[PDB]
């Protein structure tokens, strides 16, 4: 429900901001938004990381990152009609430079699930040959993985701990459905932007 609120809340500011208004630029350009969005990103990252794992908070997920992509399309908004050496852009390295660590969690844990390093290496089919779909041997993908991706447990253990799903030795690629490939590629296209 806070969700949804905010989400709400963020779409009215963009439609009030979303044409060229100047003033309405400048309104919210002198207020305390810059601090109501550093705290979005920094519990943005730290639930993202925190739910990673599991498998009963997938609606709550798909729900953080729409409300991500609402707050990245507001700030975009921001920015139209901008120039070179703008003030809003100043606020804008400001606003991003007072919440480096945020930036940096969420970078990254866009780079692990989808974003390259997921539904691209293809794990034992282009490199094993499995003889078959991607079933894996739950000890294979430990066995794969020795390309870019980072051996550390935030890295390589990451994909293994939130990939559990059956219990003996399977996976598949629901798997590469529910986390990776369909979402953070939409949703990560709007930071790439």
């Amino acid at each position: 429900k806070a969700i949804q609120v905010a989400k709400q809340v963020f779409n009215t500011l963009t439609e009030y901001i979303q044409g060229p208004c100047t003033g309405n630029q400048q309104s919210l350009a002198h207020s305390r938004l810059w601090d109501a969005v550093v705290g979005f990103l920094h519990v943005f990252a730290h639930m993202q990381m925190k739910l990673s794992q599991d498998s009963s908070q997938i609606e709550l997920l798909k729900e953080l990152m729409d409300l991500q992509k609402d707050m990245v399309v507001m700030l975009l908004s921001m920015l139209e009609g901008n120039v070179v050496n703008g003030t809003i852009g100043k606020q804008m390295v400001d606003m991003l430079v007072e919440s480096s660590n945020n930036v940096e969690m969420i970078l990254k844990f866009f780079d692990m699930f989808l974003k390259l390093k997921d539904l691209t290496s293809s794990d034992t089919f282009k490199e094993y040959d499995p003889d078959g779909k991607g079933v894996i041997s739950k000890r294979d993908f430990h066995k794969a993985m020795e390309s870019h991706k980072h051996y550390t447990q935030s890295e390589t253990e990451f994909l293994l701990s939130c990939a559990e799903t059956d219990e003996n030795e399977t996976l598949d690629y629901e798997e590469f459905v529910k986390r990776f490939h369909e979402p953070a590629k939409d949703i990560g296209f709007n930071v790439a932007v």
